């Protein structure tokens, strides 16, 4: 994540949607569709949308495991 | 935000009321009812009760969009 951290002088949004967009792998076929876009502002919003549901799942995972660890 | 000119300009409320009811787009017939009733109460209660409706459709559909974009 010192990709980002490098970049930062940059303040194109649809360029930065399309490194962070690039910096998280959901599906390769999405990201193409959002590094093809023209809109910046739909491809920021996918992307917010994207880390919430990642974000999300990764806190049903945790949920998950420590159901698994106390039904242990 | 050229429509709002108008409506801030002068202070004669008969003109500013007549301006507020034909700068909300609706229906000929409604204008032509409208235009039976000679007072400005009921028209421009009319007009009320209308774009009320309007804000509670947009806020509907705004609270729609979270919930559907949450919930896939």
């Amino acid at each position: 994540r010192y990709q980002l951290e490098a970049v930062k002088g940059t303040s194109d949004p649809a360029m930065l949607a399309d490194t962070i967009a690039y910096h998280a792998t959901w599906t390769v076929a999405e990201k193409q569709e959002i590094l093809e876009l023209t809109d910046l502002e739909a491809r920021l919003k996918k992307v917010l949308g994207l880390l919430s549901r990642d974000l999300e799942r990764f806190e049903l995972d945790k949920r998950v495991a420590q159901r698994v660890k106390e039904q242990m």
